[PDB]
């Protein structure tokens, strides 16, 4: 038939599945009744769920998230699988695939089968993150809720930022059939900010 | 040929218009600093800047996992400009409009041209709500904080949730021609609540 739309967005709620389960990054609804008239407030981390990093993140005085160029958020994008791979995405893992310049891509592993976090998430090691920012794709998406941990000063987040590629974590990808989507990774306009809630899909177009 | 986005959507910052210039409407941001490592909290109001509100039986019984769902939210629609307008618009102001059962409409008034907020805004009167409800829409956006005012009980939101119509307020039209358009608009999937701030673009497609 038609144009298939995939949600690929983690839900928000208390108890939700946080960083290293730390039950102060947990999101708080709260309300207030008198009269007639929702009033309700959501106050959240910012690298909840499905979001995406502003450089500011990782980099003092860094680039902050009114300043990612939207246009980068739309576009084609190629959604690889890697479901096979352990503990993490190295360079050989990747390097034969068809990857290039101003592609965003993104990389579906064991943790789309997760539901709650794991410490040992799979995620994109050093080695691949400097073949990615050598090739200077515009985009790399994962489905952890952060793309590294075991490396000493977060080489593979600065290695990103360095050369201008946009990260998307907390992706959910299980449903998502292998090959090209045009992606909408549609944030929150929050302006001065480490980062962003994104509402992200995938259109088989 | 070639695809052009329009971001409709206001930004979100301290000191933001809010409905009424309510100071306990505005959000705020908290940040904490460790080292290279910058993280931040939001706290909003549900109803902040470009907003859907959606029909209560929407989200349904609790909270579940249920959210806002995107089978409207994410297709074509038709916007108008009526900056001719002048207090609100009325059946007489769309009824000679090519709306029709299933559309999700735009109104595009003078107050996309305004940047603060205005308590006089242009709204949708209750005869011109009854119209589209009646024409059983599935959604309607308009470009002020609040689709409806100076109308005792709020005749235009219940006669339009009554018949299942979702609400997008805070748009920004300016910049956008009368036409036909695929739009994204793009909820906070937050759960249970039936009304989040979003992330709305139009594709001229
Ligand atoms: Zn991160
Ligand atoms: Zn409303």
């Amino acid at each position: 038939a038609a144009m298939k739309v995939y949600d690929v967005t983690a839900p928000i709620y208390e108890g939700m599945p946080v960083y290293k389960n730390k039950p102060e990054k947990q999101p708080k609804r709260t309300t207030i009744t008198n009269g007639y008239v929702t009033e309700s407030r959501i106050d959240m981390d910012v690298h909840t769920g499905t979001h995406i990093d502003a450089p500011l993140h990782m980099v003092e005085g860094g680039a902050t998230f009114e300043t990612i160029p939207l246009n980068d958020l739309v576009g084609p994008c190629k959604l690889f699988d890697l479901t096979h791979v352990n503990d993490r995405i190295t360079k050989d893992d990747i390097a034969h695939l068809d990857i290039q310049e101003g592609d965003f891509v993104l990389f579906k592993t064991k943790n789309s089968f997760e539901d709650a976090f794991h410490f040992e998430f799979i995620f994109v090691a050093e080695d691949a993150a400097r073949y990615l920012a050598d090739k200077q794709i515009r985009g790399v998406g994962i489905d952890a809720l952060g793309i590294e941990r075991a490396q000493e000063g977060h080489p593979t987040h600065k290695t990103l930022f360095s050369a201008g590629v946009i990260i998307i974590e907390g992706l959910r990808l299980k449903d998502v059939p292998e090959g090209r989507y045009f992606m909408v990774a549609a944030p929150l306009k929050l302006v001065g900010t480490d980062a962003a809630p994104a509402r992200v899909l995938l259109f088989d177009r």
